[PDB]
């Protein structure tokens, strides 16, 4: 429900330069929410659906290309696929993966929201990564309009800037 520290550092991570509002922070962290609920529903329907006591990462991938328009979903199932992959052949799980989001605390979430009986912790991996690709997607949109307008920090304006003179934001965030 909150992603605002982790949220927080990815934008330092990418733009040290730019900064972010108390008001910018809580919309995009309401962002993350609500496509959270909208890949773990999928996942979950799609879990039923293929007769599944588990949403595994698969369920997670699938459910990935068909709430993200185009271009994010391509994204984002490189880089679930490769925060997956990272951290299987290194054997905390966001590090091994590489992640900055909070892994334990993203599959909790899944877990206690009951969208399946079990929730496999490659699939936890994977939702983490897209949840992080497609925020500092955001962010870096934010601040574009943002450095673009010659200011250094991320008001709301900015965000309601991004997702609607982008296209794929604009179908996801509309």
């Amino acid at each position: 429900e909150t992603y605002s520290s982790y949220i927080y550092k990815v934008l330092k991570q990418t733009h040290p330069d730019t900064g972010i509002s108390q008001k910018s922070m809580s919309i995009l962290n309401s962002f993350v929410n609500d496509i959270f609920e909208r890949i773990a529903t999928e996942a979950s329907k799609l879990a039923a659906y293929n007769k599944k006591s588990t949403i595994s990462a698969r369920e997670i991938q699938t459910a990935v290309r068909l709430i993200l328009p185009g271009e994010l979903a391509k994204h984002a199932v490189s880089e679930g696929t490769r925060a997956v992959t990272k951290y299987s052949s290194s054997t905390s799980r966001s590090a091994k993966a590489g992640l900055t989001f909070p892994v334990g605390r993203v599959h909790r979430l899944l877990r206690r929201g009951n969208y399946a009986q079990r929730i496999g912790s490659k699939a936890a991996i994977y939702l983490t990564a897209v949840l992080e690709y497609l925020t500092a997607e955001v962010l870096e949109l934010a601040g574009n309009a943002a450095r673009d307008n010659k200011k250094t920090r991320i008001i709301p304006r900015h965000l309601q800037l991004a997702i609607r003179n982008d296209d794929e934001l604009n179908k996801l965030l509309g």
